């Protein structure tokens, strides 16, 4: 492939995708503070759930179809959710245009962002997914902070009429998915499910799967655990600002140099991402000072960079450009239930016993358990 | 060509933009008489006229880039007018918002609505252009009653963004647009002008662009008429069912027809579209009963469907599907001017004299030396 060129401006549409999905949903909530003031939880997990438990079904569209039609149909239908949702005054009708509609389109949009990379990047790929994943999480962090400065000027419709715009650049840059490479028995012809005959990619989605609870219950978690155990401090932002930082930061390193290692030993990185996090999800009770609270987030960054930036080029690895759209769908939708149901779990812990100690020592575990059983995935 | 199948589908979407640019532009003054219950008219023209003036341009990308590019940007930059109108606050902001862009956009999606029929349909390109017209003079007539029920629920800025979703939709449908046959210096390049160099054209044009004034006077203007020197009857809905049901179908049947038509001769129809417009321009101050009012009517609606519904395919006849962009763009160029003049100066001449009849009796003379004009383009 180019490994540059054309390929380049796709990272741009890519990175175009990725910041401007996550990020609306991590304006979720300010949105439904928006709606109590004028008015005067489920939902908007649903909707963030719907971009990894739909893959699957993405992953046909986009071997039948191919990147480009299936990603501009999941920006249309996301646009015409924001759009409903602009015009919808109620909270039943909220409930479909926002997840059924706005999430459906994200995964739609969403999956094949990855595959065309593939398609551009052979030898750079993980280059090009870690500027991807790093321009993604600056932007992601940002957003949330612009819409609570939309909401103090402007009212809900107008917000979800500029989140709409948003999505309506977004299927605009959708178009430069150009392809580079070729594309009851129906049934059977569209979920073959040939990438889990093999045993390690089988393992490798299993252990991720297995990893996601206690993987993303910290970051869920730190600043509520903060916000009750460390009332006495004022300058919050600074570990925000510091995850971030070093998250973005990571993602581009790991990026670039996961392109440096041979084969599947790629896959060890994971594990140190799972590793690492897994130990300091089980010393976040033990931090009795702001500096101990600091490197935890430094940590916590870049334990997430590595797993996102890579797992994406792994999965490219494993089974290779034809089989690669179909082995993302299912790794996502195999993530998409523990993921969801984690931090839920966690706080219901959290409430059974006054403190967070015991949820966070419980979420340290499933990532040591996937990063085990990964680390068995590159040694046949 | 196919003369069919797909083609038929691009007919659909043609049909879209242009009911879909006209009618919104048929609502402009409804959207004003908002404006000013919000806060207790050159503006709508110019938008309007930046359909016609900028198509020479439109022209020019259409052979260069192509129908698809050019139609999708145009209505990206549709939707963004809209977009910013329903955000703009303002009385100078909201003449640039809605002229500059939408009109523009506008006339960049409208251009190559055309050439792409003409790309399809060869043989049947008169019925398909008829078809265009019909259902474009039916969603026109049909979009400002829609417009003001909503006005009557909502506000301003929420129909602006309905009128931007109509956008979104016809930009989508605007990918339809397949090309089917080929595509200091660069100023001559680009400006070659190779069309003039016909004398047939060189005449058509001539005649077409001196009729306009005329031709689009009575249409604006006899609802005035009506309303000052009628002001006992209050069946005033016939006149506007009458016209409008008689225009769709003259436009159907005189696209079906001039297929019948061996070579330029179809210019005749247009005459006749010339003269008889002429004539009853001049006998609109004449009329002293309900009957003789829906009869000029019919004869009006009768009129406007003939001109338009071949001007499209002539204009592809004369020329070639080569030089088919270029002439239609060059053609609406030079038409641009007069149709905006017109009505202004029938208005002024009212004014003076305090009655429509000298307005009307001007009115009725340029269609007849346009007529005169075209008569002799067959004769070569
Ligand atoms: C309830 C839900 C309802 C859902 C409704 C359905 C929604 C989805 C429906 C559409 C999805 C279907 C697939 C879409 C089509 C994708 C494929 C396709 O058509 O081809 C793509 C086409 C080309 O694809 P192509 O495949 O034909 O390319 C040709 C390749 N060969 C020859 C090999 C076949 O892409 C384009 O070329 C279009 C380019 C348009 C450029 C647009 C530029 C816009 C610039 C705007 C600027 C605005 C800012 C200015 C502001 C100024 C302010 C001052
Ligand atoms: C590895 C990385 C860990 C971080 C992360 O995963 C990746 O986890 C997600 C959770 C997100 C936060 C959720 C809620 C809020 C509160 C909101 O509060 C308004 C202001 C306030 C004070 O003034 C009240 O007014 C501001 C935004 C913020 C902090 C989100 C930021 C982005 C975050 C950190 C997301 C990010 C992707
Ligand atoms: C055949 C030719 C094609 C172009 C053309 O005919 C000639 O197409 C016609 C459509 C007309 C509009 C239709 C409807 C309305 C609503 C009305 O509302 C008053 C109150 C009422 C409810 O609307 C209840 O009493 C105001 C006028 C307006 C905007 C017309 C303006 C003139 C227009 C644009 C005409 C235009 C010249
Ligand atoms: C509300 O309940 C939950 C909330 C969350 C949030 O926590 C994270 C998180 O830690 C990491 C991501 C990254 O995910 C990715 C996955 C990919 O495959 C590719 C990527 O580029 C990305 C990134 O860009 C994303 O930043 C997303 C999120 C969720 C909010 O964004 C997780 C689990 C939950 O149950
Ligand atoms: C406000 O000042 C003026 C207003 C008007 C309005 O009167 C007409 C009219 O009589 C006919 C049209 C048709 O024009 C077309 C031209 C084409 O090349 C192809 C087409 O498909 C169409 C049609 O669909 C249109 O219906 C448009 C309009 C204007 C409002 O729509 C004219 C001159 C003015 O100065």
């Amino acid at each position: 492939p180019p490994e540059g060129g054309f390929g380049w401006v796709v990272v741009f549409a890519a990175t175009w995708c990725n910041g401007s999905i996550f990020g609306i949903h991590n304006s979720v909530g300010i949105l439904y503070s928006m709606l109590l003031e004028e008015e005067k939880a489920w939902v908007g997990a649903l909707a963030m759930g719907m971009i990894f438990f739909c893959s699957p079904i993405v992953s046909i569209f986009t071997d039948r179809l191919g990147c480009r039609i299936t990603a501009t149909a999941g920006a249309a239908v996301a646009f015409i959710g924001l759009h409903t949702s602009s015009f919808t005054s109620s909270l039943s009708l909220r409930y479909f245009t926002y997840g059924i509609l706005f999430g459906c389109g994200c995964s739609f949009a969403f999956q094949p962002s990855l595959v065309i990379l593939g398609h551009y990047f052979q030898r750079r790929l993980g280059l090009a997914n870690g500027v991807v994943s790093a321009g993604s999480s600056i932007f992601s962090m940002s957003f949330p902070f612009l819409i609570r400065m939309l909401g103090d000027k402007i009212k809900l419709a107008q917000t979800f009429q500029v989140l709409s715009t948003f999505m309506f650049v977004l299927m605009l840059l959708s178009l430069t998915y150009r392809p580079l490479l070729p594309s009851l028995a129906q049934l059977r012809k569209y979920f073959n499910m040939r990438v889990f005959r093999q045993r390690t990619y089988r393992i490798w989605a299993f252990g991720i799967a297995a990893a996601a609870l206690g993987y993303f219950v910290p970051y869920v978690h730190l600043m509520k655990y903060v916000e009750e155990e460390f009332s006495e401090i004022k300058e919050t932002w600074v570990l925000l600002v510091c995850i971030g930082a070093t998250s973005g930061l990571g993602r581009l390193v790991s990026g670039h140099i996961s392109d440096s290692i041979p084969g599947l030993k790629k896959i060890y990185l994971q594990v140190l991402s799972f590793l690492l996090l897994g130990l300091m999800s089980m010393m976040i009770p033990l931090c009795r000072d702001f500096g101990g609270l600091i490197v935890v987030c430094l940590f916590l960054g870049l334990c997430d960079g590595f797993f996102i930036t890579i797992m994406a080029p792994i999965a490219f690895e494993l089974v290779g450009p034809m089989q690669a759209s179909q082995a993302i769908g299912y790794l996502l939708g195999m993530m998409a239930l523990p993921m969801i149901a984690g931090p839920p779990i966690a706080g219901l812990l959290r409430n059974c016993f006054g403190d967070y100690h015991v949820a966070f020592y419980f979420a340290g575990v499933p990532p040591i358990i996937g990063a085990v059983i990964l680390f068995f995935v590159p040694l046949m």
